[PDB]
This record gives structure tokens, C-alpha cells and sequence, in this order.
């Protein structure tokens, strides 16, 4: 039944997984340092490997200079063996989260834990590096999604994405934080490979900081961005000003309609155009 | 202080096991615990009945010689309750999928939901898409279920963002070959609903588009909002911003810009004369 | 190849236990570490001081009659750097918010946040809203706190999505009724921050909102963006896309379209007057 390290002292009751490379050598990255897993009944044996586990591994491999380690969780779909088991979760050693579902990736890429890492694995995908440690990444066939399911309760169903800007770090020792900054931004958009590699957003919506805050001046825009056929530049086209005005972002140069895709009927309290 | 440790001299890993069986030597069960590894705090006299904090191995289906399913989920106890009431809050499904569901989003009954499928099983009124497990991140939350992105300066800028990444191909197979982004790319941001019988497909909407297929010198893109009419069940484009920057409507001679009680104060424009 | 484990043949769990208690048989503490597993890896001659990846048990408050509370973390070593910058990247909160904290993101004296609440009590001049906990994921990075969805096409089409997924109703009871998107559902897409003295709520937005209420004909809905103007800590609806596809200014007579330096190119209407 039950199974257990006892600490009646005060101090920490753990468990540790010791592993060495081959014949007293450092350890290797991608190494299996240690593992907790489950291994199911069949009705006369159990399997072969764990159908759920937990495994530490080898980031690089150990030095004096290098202890990189990192994380995953495996689990076995419905209907499947353990051959098909899925690393569905890793955390990256840079401190990334990657979830990686049943059918987005082949076994032998079962030791990814980074843009970097998957780079070398497929050496056509040249997704940006720059990305590693900002965060989670989701690859799923076709449609990665985020759901966000929000029961009304006695309130309202009211789900958000929030950006939360501020000046200064977490990181140091200081700890100043801050007044949101010009030339803050929050871009939601799509990158894509272009046939040689991954690169910036190419069309976006973006809520943009309009100069520096203060506890009695907050502004915002909202800004649209595309890029145009033939060219590799995402431009901002049309935006939301902080006093509210819809504008063109560049003087005398976009269209409100086309030949073929004209307004109905505009409506404006002034019905002289402003030249 | 008390460490405790399997170790491997020899160069291979060190791996604990939990082995289950089913009842009378039968095959393991459905969200039977397969293993389990939790604390359990002193409480002066006694230790906690059950884990305060856990990682729980489930089986996902009964195992047989073509089903060995397993999934995971980590459980926590929120600060001011006991553990009647600790909370299963992350699910790692057995397809793949996270489940985020904090404190206050399921009742206990649904400790053992880990699909769309086993939810809409659970809760018959539900109906949501199962066609979305397998997609990735789910999150659960009263009301407001969120994503906070907190993002300090530094000596830089507070550039947080969600970044779609289209590419051809697929990771999934032997050959992996990966290419250009394909026409028909989209990104959508928006919302599905509840219409009092299920969920289906989002009603309103902001997309990116790929305006067309890419290539080394040109990656044409648009931005399309969408809404769906009062009366109707049909989500459509209404207006976009063209790869060009034209901000146009998505049809022509068909939506106003501006309505009778909500007028547009001034139009700007180069041309005083509107082109018919 | 190495092995060990704990085996229950009759039927039940086999489940692995950490007991920790406080200084001189007293409460075990908040934030105390209540167990932990962790692989320790070999130098050449010696293993390492302390674990470099770890899951671990903690305290959330000290533990009493009335709380059970506990939560979990998970940590990491970055390549290239010792177990003395280990990274706590991985938190699920006693709230049951998961929050994830990538290298260089969060000093080492910030181990144990777990919250905002705690964070705001950790950094005093960070006061964030602590009505945010208990929604779901937050992510601290510096400058870029970024989700990337990365979409290979295989044989259909890229179609990454951020799905809002409204309903009437609650999971969290035992009734469990699930019903119709109501009026006021709302999926906001913005930006908080920093004003100098606390962050609050958005101040710059895109969001899709129901129409009123939805049935099984109908369910319409409407894009709205949102900006706050200089001088003002008001967001305010500005321009939105309506469930009939209208493009308007959301009051009457107060939003321009272009500015003197920021002039239409040339307008396309079917109209050729502007309707006053």
C-alpha cells in the first residue's frame, strides 16, 4: 500500500536520483538522470516501460562550468501502446514550457526542448533562437489552440489576454518597478516560414502605449499591421488613436474601400470631406 | 536533512516504479491510480489523512494488450482549506492537452475530467467540440478564466505578445520536411459560445490572414474582423485592412460606415469627392 | 539498467509519502519544503550539492486544523550555468494559477512567490491587482513574455486560434446547469500597466462581445476597440464592428476619421453623399 521518508527533526524529507556517465564519466545531455513512472497490469504481466511518467534530464553535458538540467511528462494516449507514449510536456532548462500533444511530433523528436534544439533536429524549420526563455510554446498538427472556457456563475463569462507593462526588473537584486515606458507594446500576430526560415510578425494587432504613463495619464492605441505582396515589410496601415480618432498611419497613402469593395453609405455629421 | 536516493554506478538511469493491478488480478482500470507521490503535513499530533500537494499516474481506459492509456495530473491544497477540498488542478491529458483548472472552476465530481469528451460525458448539457482535444492549452475558470503576460522593461521594452508561426509540412512523420506558408494561413482570436444547445464554431473575430502563399521576397498578409448578425448563426468578414493597408469593407454595397445615431464627427481625406 | 519500485498486487494504490514536520514537533510552516524528488547528476568524482531538476512540496500558510495548504513547483538548470542559478521556472500556485517564470525573469530571493499577493508583499512598489489570482496562467519574462503557436500545415490548412468559450451556468456546484451565452459576455485582448504608483485594469483593448443573448438561431456578436486618451486613466470604446457588419464610431458626433496629417488617401462609396 503505502510507502514513505519520514523527517520528525524539522528538515526536508526527499527522495534523489544518482546517475553517472560511462565508466565514472560526467553525465550526458539528454541523459535519463532519474525517473518516477507507473506500469500498468495486463492480466499475467505489466508493461514494458511506463505508460505515465516523470523523467529528469541531461541539458548539455556535466561540468564544473555546466549542471543544466531539465523536465518532462510523458502519458500514453487511449487506444495506444507505450510504444506511441507522448512527451507532451516539456520544461525546457532555459525555463520554457513546450506542450507538444499526441500527433505533433515523431518520436525522434522526443528530446526538443527548444527553437535552438529544434533547429538542429530539422534543419529546414530555422525558427528564431531569440525566442528561447520567453515563455510557453504550443505545437499541435494544424490548429495549436488556447480554449478558455468561462462559466457566467452570477457574474459575467468574461475571459482576457493581459499584457502588463511596467519599467524597470524582477530579475536583480534592486527589484525597481515602474511607470509603463514609451514604446511599449503588446503584438498579436502571426510569423510564418517564408520556404528559407521563421522571422518577424508579418501581420499583427497591436495595443501600443502612446508615451510614457502616470497615475492621471494612461494613453493607449490600438494599431493594425500588414505587409503587402511582393514585399517582407509589415507596415502599420490603420489605427485606433488615444482621443479615439480611426486614422490612416501614414499621410495620403490607404484607401477606405476599393473599385469592388465599396461602402454602402457613410455616415458623418459634417458631410463635407475635410481635404 | 532525511535524503533518500536509488543510485546507478554503472551508467544507467535510475528509475522508480509503481506497479498496479486491477481487482482480483485483472487488468488495471480507467482513472484508476496507478501510482501516486505526495506530502502530507504535521499537523502537531497527527499527519493530513491524504496528500496535501501530488503528482497522480491514472489510467486512461481499461489496459489490454492494445490499450496501455496513462495520463497525469498535479494536485494542490489552497491556503485556508483542508484537504476535502484540495484542488486537481493541472491535467496533462492522455492525449496530450493541458487542462488548467484553478480553485473554484470544477467540483470534486470532476476530479477525473480530462478531455472535451469525458467533460461532455460528465456534464450532459455541455456539448462542447470534441474535435478541440488534442489542439493544446485549455484553462477553466469562473468567469474569467485569463492569461496574465507581466513584463518588466529591464533596459529594453515591455514588448509582450501571442505569435502565430505558420509553416508547410510536418513535425509528425519520418521525413519532416518543413516549407513556405501555405494560402488559406489564419490566425483567429475570437469567441465560441454556448447558443443554449452546445458550442460550435467562434462567432466574432479578429484574424491574420496569409494573403496568399509566401516566399523569400514576399509575405502578404491581412487582418479580417468578423461578426455574426442578430438573428443568424453565420460568423462573416466585414471589414479588413488588405495586404496593400486598404482598410475596405469584405463586400461590396453592403455595410455602412457610420449609422444615423452613430456619426462619424469629420472625415479626412486627400480626395473631397467620394469615388462611386 | 537500473530499476526500483513499490508494487500493491491486491488492488490498490501504491502511492510514495513525504512527512516533514516543524521545529520541535510544531505545525510544519508556510513556504516550508514538504517533500521533494530530484536527480543529482555525477561530476567526475563527486555529484552535486543539490538537486538540478526538482519537483517540489511546499507549505502554503502554516498548518492548522483549518489549513491544509500546499503547492508545487518544479525547477531547472539553465545549460552553461551551476545548481546555484537553479530556476523555479515552474509554479503551480495553492490557487491552482500556474505560473511560469523562464531564466533571468525572476531573482533568486523570489523563489517562493506563488501569486500576486505574494508578489506585491515580495515587491512592494509592484502592487498588481490579487483580484487576477485564481484565473489561470501568468507569464514572467524579461521584456518579451511571449506564447508562441507553431502550426505545421501537414495536409490541411495552418490554423492556430486563441477560443474564447462562453456559457451560462457553473461547474463548480453539484446541479451543474450549462446554458446560453448571456448578455455582457465579453473576450477582452489588451494591455494593463504601471502608472507609477500601481497597475489596474486595461487601458487599450480589442474585444469581442455578445450582441445581447444568444439562442440556437442566433448568436450575434460585435469587435470594439478601445483606447484611453492622454490626460485620462479612462479606457473607452472608440470604434467597433457591429453584428450587422456596420463599421462606426461608438458615440455620435465624436470620433474623426483621419486628421489634418493623417488623411484617406481616397474614399469608395456606392453613396456618393455623405448622409448627416
Amino acid at each position: 500500500c503505502s510507502f514513505g521518508i519520514e523527517n520528525t527533526a524539522g528538515g526536508s524529507a526527499v527522495f534523489h536520483n544518482y546517475t553517472r556517465g560511462a565508466s565514472n564519466s560526467v553525465t550526458k545531455n539528454n541523459q535519463l538522470l532519474g525517473g518516477y513512472g507507473s506500469r500498468p497490469w495486463l492480466g499475467s504481466t505489466y508493461t514494458e516501460h511506463s505508460n505515465a511518467a516523470l523523467h529528469f534530464l541531461g541539458a548539455g553535458d556535466t561540468s564544473a562550468t555546466n549542471h543544466g538540467g531539465w523536465i518532462r511528462l510523458l502519458v500514453t494516449p487511449k487506444g495506444k501502446t507505450i510504444s506511441d507514449r507522448v512527451p507532451a510536456f516539456r520544461l525546457s532548462d532555459n525555463g520554457d514550457l513546450w506542450l507538444v500533444p499526441d500527433g505533433a511530433m515523431h518520436s525522434d523528436l522526443g528530446l526538443v526542448r527548444s527553437i535552438e534544439t529544434l533547429n538542429a533536429a530539422v534543419p529546414r524549420f530555422n525558427a528564431p533562437s531569440i525566442q528561447d526563455g520567453r515563455g510557453l510554446k504550443i505545437v499541435a498538427p494544424q490548429a495549436p489552440e488556447i480554449d478558455l472556457i468561462a462559466p457566467r456563475g452570477s457574474g459575467a463569462s468574461a475571459p482576457a489576454i493581459r499584457a502588463m507593462w511596467c519599467d524597470g526588473s524582477l530579475a536583480d537584486t534592486t527589484r525597481y518597478i515602474g511607470a509603463t515606458q514609451p514604446g511599449s507594446t503588446f503584438y498579436i500576430g502571426a510569423s510564418g516560414h517564408d520556404g528559407e526560415k521563421f522571422d518577424s510578425m508579418r501581420g499583427s494587432v497591436a495595443i501600443k502605449s502612446a508615451g510614457g504613463w502616470g497615475p492621471t495619464s494612461t494613453p493607449t492605441q490600438v494599431v493594425l499591421e500588414t505587409c503587402e505582396s511582393g514585399s517582407i515589410s509589415r507596415l502599420p496601415r490603420w489605427g485606433v488613436d488615444h482621443n479615439g480618432t480611426l486614422m490612416p498611419m501614414a499621410d495620403n497613402r490607404y484607401n477606405l474601400g476599393w473599385g469592388s469593395g465599396r461602402v454602402k453609405q457613410v455616415y458623418a455629421v459634417n458631410g463635407t470631406i475635410n481635404t
